[PDB]
């Protein structure tokens, strides 16, 4: 059923099962907006191909041939399944648009479906290749980060009664992760242009080219005289086909967007989680953390993602809201908030 | 069976399943009349859908063209497939209606699940972008707030024997989450609005639109003459399309002004809750939420919901109930409650 | 539903699930590049197998034989079924490009079964051969190691306030476990390029083979005369059959460099975990794991594989990072770190 | 489907599940040798009777008669069915090979599944005969074992700072267990060999014995005239039949050897984990387990089977192999592993 379908591939969390293992619990590793990106992309395509065959739309064969009416019911079978099999024999059958629609024609799930597992493909290498790294290096960071504060707090409380930088600093220098992940986000884009450009070629058809003579003349039926010189079949469920191919060109059009703009990590840098630590006395006063095509910028990225998971984070947060404010003092606050566990 | 459908998509959960993860367990993030809202919206339209297929109302397939007696079996199932194909090539099937009404026809199932999917996005967009931000934002509010009742109650004990507050006061400013909320809910009212539109329209149809000529005459067979100028072909299941279209419209009807009232959320801020916490001496006596379209308005909105959730409002409410009766004391009735955990 | 098998052999972690068991709980065993090329060395000819079937692209049965008009409909069932039997027996059935192509086309299916099977084999040797030595193996050294990066920091606390390394070294002499995983590598290659052959030339058949003429003129129907002397057979589904036979022999083509490159494991030894350890005094300071075709190569290869588990090498892995940036001091920032369990 | 077979019966954990019951949690009782002949053996046979009536290679019936053209539908029907039944009356139908055949032909899936019973009987019989004997006996043996490691732990410990030996002794007198053992796998060779015997003689038929001349004329309609004397039936699907049953022929015959091999209980006692704790001062000083027909053997293989379970005997071999290279001094490294728990 239709529905169904729509359940399993909208409302669904498909593709966004969390890692169901205790090594990633909580952690991100992939943006909301990569993650989007990469579930419609792929999803989508999967929807259409199982919205073209739902029972509701489908009438049955995929082909039907009109033979004779002197033909018994397994001679007109026998003529659909050969033409069928036969669109890919060119000897045989003459269409006025050619051999490649017909060939388009019989295999566009196929191309659908080798297009989804295309797309998938990079979230898969960046899930396997680059997730582990940058997963043990940001819960590193949290943690030493969580425990500056801790003792930004028991610092202010003894008042009152910086390996992490270095980290993010030679981060700041190499980049392997940021090349690894603007080539995942250059390869989803390259494919989804040509998924684009092929869709929209598939949707430019005649509309008539799902109408083709067929000839069962091959072998020894070449000298029969009882039979047709031709047959005249028709592809069924091609409009459905153009159909479906023009809503996932205009969808995957509108996605491209989107990944270009993915593309460009460092202008996305913003809202630093940054100054918020910075406004703490102990950890260094400084976001020390922007402008670079560096692993660093692909680090401030997750952390703005992952912050909202250290409690730390939150008090200082709403501290840094109410000092926009300016009503009350940070350390009286701070010890106020008593929120160390 | 229908009573299949019937328990899946309105005696299960369905779109109910709390969120299948520790992060948030137990708070709303979504207002019960936005969430019934949803569910009707987007779960309505599949039940129609499925409705309109099941095999307790479908006599077989959805169209017949009533080929002449002579011929087979298979060329009439030719003719079927045929028309069925050749309702999108408007040069061979010639209605009075026209070939839009024929399109409406075959595509209904995928016109509806198109604007299921449709209402579905503002919620997720919700969900996906604002969510989490409200969700740390109350949480911290409400320990914040269990903490000054402890305080309180500490204190009153003492003599037996207000940090929130500026939060809530700087959020009062800016107004992020309320465009962002008024934003899917207007999306959802003029999504709605077009479903409306479009579904009085088809239900408007000539009721006769579903019988439409067709003719097999193009490629080799125009020539041939043993076969009829054009088939009465009848697009069986319209009847069913038109009655749950009315039915779709007469609900989304009703559900309109159900958006349109949740589209003024200072109106709808009522029976403060920060009253009941106002009657403690310790926080400060003062609603200080009200009369603003501003995320301050959204945070009011989203406590009365979560508010049940802290057992120290449920204590200083029922005070507060028979505070209105007046028989007791607030601190003496405090300490017999003896409900700090 | 195609998408099902989308879904199922590579959105799930087909192949992929974990040893379900107390005894293997996080360690590898498998290299990461060996698991990705036995899953797709493994689930691609299932995929295609179950793509060439799917309901989407069968138009019904995979034979049809055109029997003469007069013949009944049972007749015809029966000279369909006849043929199909008849494939196998070479007297009766006479086809221009031979029975051996027939024989192909009618068990491609099985033959595609057969090699996922083959290639399963070789890693299924390894899980169940030398699988549980190196678990137990790695599993003593890490805990050593963890011991060891333990006891160096006691040591330096106490001035502030070898057996893993001769287990290495013998390794470094035994050569059992790494002739077992090039056997295993080897064997892989041998039955991919195996395939690659066979795919060749399946692919490389005349497109015309499916078509064979077929003959029931065996026992008593010899001398019935209402018979046609022979029928025109064409086997469907076999266009289907060597486009995705091209598509795995293009696929396996592009997997066999990548297992003759993984048949080198000295090379692959790089990005020496060993240096981290070593930068620590107590611990030998030398890597003495490397340029070997013996044990301590793959001993080596697995220890940067399963290395991000124990939180000893993070630690230390991140101070060498910071040397290499050259901050701080490596015995007071080790204390600073108190990542002891 | 294909591969769904695949799944199930190859890479699904298929006869490999572990006892689900807390008494035996982590414990063998069958060698992996064993286990694995007996999981060959009979998966093999359920997948080939599986695989031939996949829909992907079964074309429909399994036998049809090609009845006159002037018969109806259900009058070829009924002679469909009626020879289907009368393979087994010898007195109607006359085949040139002989009742035997066709009755083999029909019953050939029966036959597969009867061998899979009858193999999969021995190791139910072992599972659940002497199964609990030995593991409650190897788990004592294991206990004893590691309380010997720490017993001369402590008392090298005390110097710087006998009864399993027994039950093994008095173990090498009987031999229940080892002539169980022997008959499960006399039994199991016994039934490969039966079975080889019956699929190199099915395999080995004429390959024509599947076409058979049936005749309906017992009853009333021996005196019917308008029905043929007899009719041409042919079993479908016995070439598959052939094709499976050399394969499964093939495997079997490979199998044979490995069980003739395991056979041979004292030749497979290698590698002695009793030498590992003979190096130990403590317990007694000799291998005290080799070289006889008796319960000792098997106890011995079962311990070298369960063995790597006690951490006692890892940290024991390990240090065995520093003593092969000679580094460093027996319990000075026994004091320094600290491996007691
Ligand atoms: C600039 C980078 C751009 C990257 C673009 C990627 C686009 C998407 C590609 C998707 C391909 C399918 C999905 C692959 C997922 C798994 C990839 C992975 O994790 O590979 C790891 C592999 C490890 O190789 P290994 O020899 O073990 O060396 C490292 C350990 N010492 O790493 C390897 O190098 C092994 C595989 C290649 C071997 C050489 C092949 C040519 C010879
Ligand atoms: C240089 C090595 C190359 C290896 C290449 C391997 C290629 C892939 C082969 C795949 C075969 C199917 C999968 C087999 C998986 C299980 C294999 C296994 O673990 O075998 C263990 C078996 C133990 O034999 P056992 O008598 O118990 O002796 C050891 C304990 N004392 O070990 C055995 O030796 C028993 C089986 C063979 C017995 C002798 C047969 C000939 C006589
Ligand atoms: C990805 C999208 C692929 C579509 C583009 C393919 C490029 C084809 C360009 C060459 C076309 C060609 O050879 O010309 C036709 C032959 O095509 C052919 O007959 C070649 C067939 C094209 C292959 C498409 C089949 C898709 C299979 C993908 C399945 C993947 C499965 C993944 C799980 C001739 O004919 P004509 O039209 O010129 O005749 C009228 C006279 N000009
Ligand atoms: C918005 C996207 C609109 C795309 C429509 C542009 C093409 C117009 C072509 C004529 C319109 C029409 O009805 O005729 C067919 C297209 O119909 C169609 O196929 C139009 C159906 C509209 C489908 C889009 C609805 C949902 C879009 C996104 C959902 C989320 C032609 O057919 P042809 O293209 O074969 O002939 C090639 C023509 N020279
Ligand atoms: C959403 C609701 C969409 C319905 C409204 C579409 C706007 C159509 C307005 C233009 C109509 C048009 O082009 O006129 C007809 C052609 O329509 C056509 O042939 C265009 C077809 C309209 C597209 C509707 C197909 C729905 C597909 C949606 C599927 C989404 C899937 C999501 C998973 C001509 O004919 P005539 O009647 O004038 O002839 C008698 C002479 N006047
Ligand atoms: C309450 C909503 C009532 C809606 C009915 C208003 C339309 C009246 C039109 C005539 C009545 C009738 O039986 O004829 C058909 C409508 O029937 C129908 O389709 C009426 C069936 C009533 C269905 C509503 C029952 C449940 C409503 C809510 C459930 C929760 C016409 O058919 P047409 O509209 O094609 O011809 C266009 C006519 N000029
Ligand atoms: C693995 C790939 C196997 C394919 C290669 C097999 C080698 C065959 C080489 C000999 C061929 C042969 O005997 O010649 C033909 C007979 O073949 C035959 O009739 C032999 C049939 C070949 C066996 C292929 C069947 C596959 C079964 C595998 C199923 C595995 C299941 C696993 C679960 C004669 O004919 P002709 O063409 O010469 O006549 C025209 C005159 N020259
Ligand atoms: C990239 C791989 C491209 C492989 C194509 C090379 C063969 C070209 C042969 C002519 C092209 C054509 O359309 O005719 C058939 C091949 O089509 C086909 O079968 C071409 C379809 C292309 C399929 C590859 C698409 C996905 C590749 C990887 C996906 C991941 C011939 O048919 P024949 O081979 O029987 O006749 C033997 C010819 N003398
Ligand atoms: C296990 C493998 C069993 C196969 C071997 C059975 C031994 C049969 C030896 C005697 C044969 C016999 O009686 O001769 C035929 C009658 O056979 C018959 O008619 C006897 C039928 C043989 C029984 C095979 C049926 C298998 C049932 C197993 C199902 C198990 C289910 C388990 C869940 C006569 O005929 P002819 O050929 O001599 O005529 C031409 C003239 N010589
Ligand atoms: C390796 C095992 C090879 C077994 C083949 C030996 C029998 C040869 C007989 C002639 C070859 C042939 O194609 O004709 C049929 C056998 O084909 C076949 O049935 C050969 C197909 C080969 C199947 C083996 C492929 C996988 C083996 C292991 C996979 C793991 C004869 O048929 P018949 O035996 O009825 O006539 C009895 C003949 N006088
Ligand atoms: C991502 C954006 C740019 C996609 C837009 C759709 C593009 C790729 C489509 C829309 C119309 C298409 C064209 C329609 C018709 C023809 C004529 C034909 O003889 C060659 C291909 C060609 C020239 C097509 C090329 C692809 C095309 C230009
Ligand atoms: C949300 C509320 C307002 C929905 C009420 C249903 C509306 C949208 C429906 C009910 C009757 C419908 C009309 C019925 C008939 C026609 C004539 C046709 O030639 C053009 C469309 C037009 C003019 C329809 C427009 C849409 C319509 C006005
Ligand atoms: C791994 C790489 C090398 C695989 C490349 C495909 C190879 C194996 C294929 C491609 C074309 C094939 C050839 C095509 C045609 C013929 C002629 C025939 O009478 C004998 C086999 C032979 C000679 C084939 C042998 C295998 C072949 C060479
Ligand atoms: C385990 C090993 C030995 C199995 C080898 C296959 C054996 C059992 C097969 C292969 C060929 C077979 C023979 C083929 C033909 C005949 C002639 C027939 O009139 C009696 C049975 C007899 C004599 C068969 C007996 C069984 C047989 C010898």
């Amino acid at each position: 059923a239709i529905a169904q379908l729509a359940t399993e591939y909208v409302f669904s969390d498909f593709l966004l099962k969390e890692p169901t293992e205790p090594k990633f619990k909580g952690l991100r590793l992939e943006l909301a907006v990569d993650k989007m990106v990469t579930c419609i992309a792929v999803g989508l395509p999967l929807l259409l191909i199982s919205l073209a065959f739902a029972q509701e739309i489908s009438i049955g064969t995929q082909i039907s041939c009109f033979s004779p009416s002197s033909f018994s019911w397994r001679q007109a079978a026998f003529v659909d399944s050969y033409c069928w099999a036969a669109v890919q024999q060119k000897n045989s059958l003459q269409s006025e648009s050619g051999n490649l629609p017909l060939w388009l024609h019989k295999f566009f799930p196929y191309i659908l479906l080798l297009f989804a597992i295309l797309l998938y493909l990079p979230p898969l290498f960046w899930r396997f290749a680059a997730a582990p790294h940058i997963c043990s290096d940001l819960k590193f960071i949290m943690e030493e980060l969580d425990k500056v504060y801790n003792r930004a707090i028991k610092a202010a409380k003894s008042a009152r009664d910086p390996i992490v930088e270095q980290y993010l600093k030679t981060k700041k220098n190499s980049n392997n992760l940021i090349i690894k992940y603007i080539s995942c986000r250059l390869l989803t884009l390259i494919i989804i242009l040509l998924a684009c450009i092929y869709l929209g070629y598939y949707f430019s058809l005649s509309s008539l080219s799902d109408e083709f003579v067929c000839s069962i003349k091959s072998g020894i039926l070449r000298a029969d005289s009882t039979v047709p010189d031709q047959f005249q079949c028709k592809l069924i469920a091609v409009g459905i086909f153009q159909l479906l191919s023009v809503i996932n060109l205009v969808v995957y059009v509108l996605l491209a967007p989107v990944v270009v703009y993915t593309l460009f990590v460092p202008f996305r840098q913003k809202t630093d989680v940054l100054k918020v630590y910075e406004i703490l006395p102990t950890f260094d006063v400084l976001h020390f953390k922007s402008e670079g095509y560096n692993d660093l910028s692909l680090y401030n990225l997750f952390l703005e993602e992952n912050i909202s998971e250290v409690k730390s984070y939150k008090c200082l947060k709403v501290l840094e809201n109410i000092k926009s404010s300016g009503q009350g003092i940070d350390p009286m606050l701070l010890l106020t908030n008593l929120g160390m566990i």
